[PDB]
């Protein structure tokens, strides 16, 4: 990575074991899309490309992520045309879709990028298009609709929740969408007791006093 | 984090491995809190949507925290009025809700607002928002009552002070009220034996006289 | 804490997780008491509080650290009476009790008492008070005095000198009284065959001279 | 290794310790190559020397790799042949293919030519070799050949695509030879439900569309 | 503990934590000597105490170790005589025994010995009386005598003088003495096979032609 | 250690740890060389006797090391007369065999060695002499000759030559004498199938074409 009078070190030992954790014990869970970007704070596209390739297995997955990073670098090109021209001595060559990904530009093409003045930070547009591909992986591997998560007639409204706003974070919507999810999913698909409890309360009930109203249920 | 030559560093695989741990083991014990400021001491937003979003499950939780510090960042926006006008070259922008949640501003206007000479600690302010949150749900996850804490017929004086404590730890009162309880409900509900040779010592005796007076018990 | 050009560094999960497991495995054992002073050195009032406060359970022992502390307080107050009238530029406000404990004084107060000339060393003096109530805590828990500390019949001389110096270790007592009872009760509580042994020696004898006595018996 | 002010480190243990159990666990898994590089950032060939010569067992892929970076350093020596005569005081000799093997140079010639000015990266160059020597191995011990990898009659089309992407990664082709091998093998030797899937969908298909057309199946 | 600009740091928990773990496991073992001094490089008096005192039972050893430490502050207080007097601007007062083991000197006056010019090493004294301490105890809790080792009649050469060096590197006695028991008792102690085919090799064979003329046998 | 502005370090727990479980596991295999030399890098004798003393139990392999290392400061100081005379105000004493191997040398002098214009390296020298005696316990305790390692009938060629370069690693002899070896023994001492496979190949195959060769065999 690259820490702040900046200057480049090589990654640690303790991240790329973390992330190669990570991926092992919860596969593509959405959490793993913070934890990455945490694990990748400041990277260059060989730390980033040092991270996805040190996973063995899941190869699909990887696979699809290449698929997603090719398209995103090939609207990168189309967006932004190379010129042709030699570069001068203090400036640096533009850089291609390919360049963004590690692919084609090597550590001190990077470095020079992204410290040098009037910057293109390839690493975190690299980075944004990682993640891109991962919250397509992780809709690809939620088995789970939204639709479909019901309270039980013994369940307790917490153990519900619980579900509810897991299926909702692995869901591929909008914020208003999502917000539209709770303002109908929620109560709709209660159980009676605690679906006539919640009718009871009003339109605009925090999940506070929801989550109070039903926990003798 | 930043640490003082303020720098910017990014967050440690060792805090974030920490905190998701003291998750998973801990749930939400009140031990959480200090714990979660501990391994949060000098974090930009960033740093503390990093430890919040890393968290599998719990998501009713997680969610009764973003509509807490959804409610604190409104609360910050009607006490702050934004004034409309272009930002001089040596100024920062006013931050808005959204920015103190790290939701709407980047790590460079974060870095500038928390660095920068009368500096606005978004990063602390943030932190106390999810702090209000992780006590509300401390209080919500907390099984029992303080006015239930009784000592049983053959129990120790000293397991019974310790659930009384942590029953209390757990309850959301002002320092006044848990004096109050304290004075009232510790002595109150003990065993008649011990409830006698404590009624013995007066109204003031520390809890090292009561403690000891009662071990033979 | 603040470490030698002094800098303030947050508190590392290393030594947090490993107060925790201290508290953990050896609950209350004299040894804890020197293990936080080196988990503490050079801390502030709120890495103090840190610590504490991340114990779960033992709250009997922690709220006696608070009685303690309030003690220590209170004679800080009217030991040092605080001076009513408005702080100069470039001087500090006098630390209340409440601000050594880091209950009301922000972290800057705190580091600008310990690093700025003519300073208040607060992080050390807080400490010296919690130590008070972790020896205190200690004796309450020492379930055995050093007054039935006998050597068995079959028993090794070198475990019974053990079993002697831990329950002293856990005695509150000066060093003179201690001093007398290695003096007293060591030989005079020994099995006869040993006690025979060591009377022959002559009252100034060492430890080392001891136990090279008795270890064929 | 040497991180940037440029400076000489010593290789750390838990870099040295991650190899080996690298190396232990995954034995010549492609995931290898990229945390082989990873762990080896910055090296100088005594560090690249270090790692390979740390790993036990193995033997006969380690004596390949041997091989495999001689007939480099002969490559190197005919294409750079060495020119008598006594060095400058202010110039470096000219290395051989033993000197960026590490086999022929001392640390300090090593360190000489990687920082001085016109420099030679003499730890990239062995690091290219090693590499080479590695995907040598890594074909080696790739039990499956590409054009075996078959989509069972009830296996998910998912886990057979995991299998056919391991084993392309293990292959050993050229990035136009694998684009061909994806465009061919991957929807020729699925199973005919899948098969009659995907080839309605067309010939430009991405493994997105892919995967979700046949996750029914 | 202090290291090179020389700088005050706190002990880490790596170093506290690895010296408590091998006294739990090695208990008195001759390399727990050598660790000491390996773990306590550059401490101060309150580093060494703070290790020592971090060590739970075992109690006897370290009163042992207490009173060594005391006669030996007795004989450096004996030896140098403090003189009466006011300590001036740019001076530094004489230290005692208990100031030299860390007793009756604070931090700053430790720190202010070891770094000023004309300094006095009060902590590489203070460790040098520990080690005849722990010397003594590991004397102490030496099972066997040097005198005792003899070679089995089936035991390999190579086991027994694994022995002999245990227990030799157990004895306390001079390195003439020790080479006078490697120069008879080695070769006198072992079985009539290996103790005739040694005696024809002549009194000047070094360990390694004893070891490999016996191997077979 | 000494690292690069040259500064003196203390040694490492993680390293010391490190090394003691290398010998704990490994024994004397011949991968605790390289190991040994990557946990050393930079030593000082101090850090290198630390190292060595550190090793419980093996103690005929460290007597043995001390012999070697006594034969080679002998032959330094029959190669290295000292000069009798006073050591002038800005020069080093001339080091001893003895104060190579840090026995009678200060950590000061060997600072003032290794760091000091127109140097000494003792701490690399002193670790090749270690090594030396290394590379002979590593002999004496290998169990097999390079002249017994012979095929199996069913055995895979691969673990063969697995067999062959692990005990040829143990073998103590010229680089020449091991491509003699490996000319001769490896080809030689396989089963009639694949020795046959083998000769038909040609006297100048690689290994990688031997191995190929009768992969299926
Ligand atoms: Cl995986
Ligand atoms: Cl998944
Ligand atoms: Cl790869
Ligand atoms: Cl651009
Ligand atoms: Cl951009
Ligand atoms: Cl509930
Ligand atoms: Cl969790
Ligand atoms: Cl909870
Ligand atoms: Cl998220
Ligand atoms: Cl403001
Ligand atoms: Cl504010
Ligand atoms: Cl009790
Ligand atoms: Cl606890
Ligand atoms: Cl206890
Ligand atoms: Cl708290
Ligand atoms: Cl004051
Ligand atoms: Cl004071
Ligand atoms: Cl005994
Ligand atoms: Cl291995
Ligand atoms: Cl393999
Ligand atoms: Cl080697
Ligand atoms: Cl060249
Ligand atoms: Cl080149
Ligand atoms: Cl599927
Ligand atoms: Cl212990
Ligand atoms: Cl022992
Ligand atoms: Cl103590
Ligand atoms: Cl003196
Ligand atoms: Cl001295
Ligand atoms: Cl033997
Ligand atoms: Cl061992
Ligand atoms: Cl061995
Ligand atoms: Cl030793
Ligand atoms: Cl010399
Ligand atoms: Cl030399
Ligand atoms: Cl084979």
């Amino acid at each position: 990575p690259i820490v702040q009078q900046m200057v480049h070190q090589a990654i640690s030992p303790r991240t790329l074991n973390a992330w190669v954790k990570v991926v092992e014990e919860k596969a593509f869970s959405p959490e793993v899309i913070p934890m990455f970007s945490a694990l990748s704070e400041g990277a260059t596209p060989q730390d980033l490309n040092t991270m996805l390739n040190s996973v063995g297995g899941h190869q699909a997955a990887m696979q699809m992520l290449k698929e997603t990073i090719n398209e995103e670098a090939a609207e990168w090109d189309r967006l932004h045309p190379v010129h042709a021209g030699p570069i001068a001595p203090g400036q640096m060559r533009e850089p291609r879709g390919s360049d963004i990904a590690g692919i084609t530009s090597t550590l001190q093409e990077q470095i020079g990028w992204m410290t040098h003045n009037a910057p293109i930070p390839v690493g975190e547009i690299y980075k944004r298009w990682i993640i891109l591909g991962l919250n397509k992986i992780v809709r690809m591997y939620s088995p789970t609709s939204i639709l479909d998560i019901r309270q039980g007639p013994k369940e307790p409204f917490r153990d519900y929740v619980d579900r509810f706003y897991k299926t909702l974070r692995a869901e591929q919507a909008s914020q208003e969408v999502k917000n539209w999810m709770t303002e109908t999913l929620l109560v709709q698909n209660a159980n009676p007791d605690c679906k006539t409890i919640l009718k009871a309360l009003g339109p605009g009930a925090t999940l506070e006093e929801m989550m109070t109203a039903c926990q003798g249920v």
